[PDB]
C-alpha cells in the first residue's frame, strides 16, 4: 500500500541518490558489487552483508521497509561496507563520503 510520510522522504531521498546530478560518485553504488567481476576474491570474506542501491531500491518497492530507520540501516551499512573493504585514500572510497553527505543531509530533513 501507501508509504508512509517518512518513507516518502526516504523514497525520494532514493530517487535523487539514483539521479543523473550524482552521477559521478553514485554509480559505485548502483548495483551489487560483482567480486568476480572486479577480482576482489576477498570481497566476500571480508563483506558479510552487502548492500547497494538497487537492492534499497527493490526493498522500497516491495515494501519491505517498516520505517525510515530501516531504510537508513542500509544505506549506511552500503557505505560501511565501502569504508570496512577499501584503504581510506582510495577513490571508490572518496565517491562513498560525497554520496554519504549527500544522504545524509537530505535524511536529517526527515518530516515529522
Ligand atoms: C579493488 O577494489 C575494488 O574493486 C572495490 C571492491 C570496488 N571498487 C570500485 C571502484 C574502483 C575505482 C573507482 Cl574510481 C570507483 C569504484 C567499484 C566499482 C564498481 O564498478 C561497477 C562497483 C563497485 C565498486 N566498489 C564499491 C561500491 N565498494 N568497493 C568497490
Ligand atoms: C565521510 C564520513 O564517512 C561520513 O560523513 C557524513 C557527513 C554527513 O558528511
Ligand atoms: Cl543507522
Amino acid at each position: 500500500g501507501k508509504l508512509s510520510e517518512q518513507l516518502k522522504h526516504c523514497n525520494g531521498i532514493l530517487k535523487e541518490l539514483l539521479s543523473k546530478k550524482h552521477a559521478a560518485y553514485a554509480w559505485p553504488f548502483y548495483k551489487p558489487v560483482d567480486a568476480s567481476a572486479l577480482g576482489v576474491h576477498d570481497y566476500h570474506d571480508i563483506i558479510k552483508h552487502p548492500m547497494d542501491l538497487s537492492t534499497v531500491k527493490r526493498k522500497m518497492e516491495n515494501r519491505d521497509y517498516r520505517d525510515a530507520q530501516e531504510f537508513a540501516a542500509d544505506v549506511r551499512l552500503m557505505f560501511s561496507n565501502c569504508y570496512k573493504y577499501n584503504p581510506p585514500d582510495h577513490d571508490v572510497v572518496a565517491m562513498a563520503r560525497k554520496l554519504q553527505d549527500v544522504f545524509e543531509f537530505r535524511y536529517a530533513k526527515m518530516p515529522d
